[PDB]
């Protein structure tokens, strides 16, 4: 009931929500994520510093633009954090990545449950994809 | 008790100043007091107990007149009364307003953090800089621009 | 308490271990806990392990105008690799544009994650660099650096 911290596993850049899995960088040491509705779910009640980053990669050359979002959602049903990163059309001495982080201090209720959905609007979406291990969810509690 | 605080700027127009705060509403019913005042007059945040924190703040902007807009907005967290020798601040955050074109976006967003030793009693504030054409084409976006922090040691 | 945060002596772009001092804005306190800058590696020993937050962030200024043009990668690596993984546990690219009608001038990144560190790992940090000009940039002072704290401290 103190910290939590997950990676994503889409890779795609698809509108809905994401499918997490914990981090395997933290294995070795409260809270739950129920695979089937992909949702993370809080154990004790607090105040908590929530946290997600984002890194996209460029896959097709001379292709790809736009922006892409990325909300994280109370749920069930605006937005408790927002991300939305820009996706820089192509040229010669243009960048092939983009990131984007976003942290607050959330009220969390024992048992709220939590939802990341990635939204995107770009011309030739298939151009950029998020980055293996490089989107990530996290979240401690700083308040008993 | 935890020590913590998070407050937002009522602040929307791009003008040169410190910026006015409240509480944050999706904080407001929580049962710790959460050491940090914001007094009203001198647009300042004074912690309660001294410690080691750390201390954030984001910005947002919308462009809310099409086609103009061209510049750099900076918010600056300045410990005060100013009692260093190099006046710099304690945050600073530079975020840069896109010119208006096809295939180009309408918001800026930046966000830093650091660690900061406040003392019991400090107050902070926070101070607005725009270098900027056309500045009325662009203001911070409801809600989006944030200030917090919470303690680090017992 | 378990906690500290470093500034970067470095302004010219070069690529290689970013040189380190520790934080003036916390010499009330020092760096309390058992974490310890070496400067001939110029890296940060942990004492305690345990899992931390960990974050730097990097600011740089076009110097000269009407030139630079490329992009400069910040990376943590973690020494030695605990169960193969330190390499890049904090990466973070940030493009410096070229130099054009009303373009920008400075850039800015940050970056926080939750990382378990172990007892005695060296933490640094490499500056590499992509520019046609590459010193027409260089790191704002003072604007560069690298914190961590203590969430819980289990071995």
């Amino acid at each position: 009931g103190m910290f939590a911290q997950l990676v994503a596993q889409n890779v795609l850049l698809i509108d809905g929500p994401l499918s997490w899995y914990s981090d395997p960088g933290l294995a070795g040491v409260g809270l739950s994520y129920k695979e089937d509705t992909k949702e993370l779910v809080v154990a004790k009640a607090g105040v908590y510093y929530v946290f997600f980053q984002l890194e996209l990669r460029r896959v097709v050359a001379g292709e790809g633009s736009g922006s892409v979002s990325l909300a994280l959602h109370l749920q069930p049903l605006a937005a408790a954090l927002a991300l939305t990163v820009d996706l820089p059309p192509a040229s010669s001495e243009a960048r092939n990545s983009a990131f984007g982080f976003q942290g607050r201090l959330l009220h969390l209720s024992a048992g709220q449950r939590l939802g990341v959905h990635l939204h995107t609007e770009a011309r030739a979406r298939h151009a950029w994809q998020l980055t293996q291990g490089a989107t990530v969810l996290g979240l401690f509690r700083v308040t008993p």
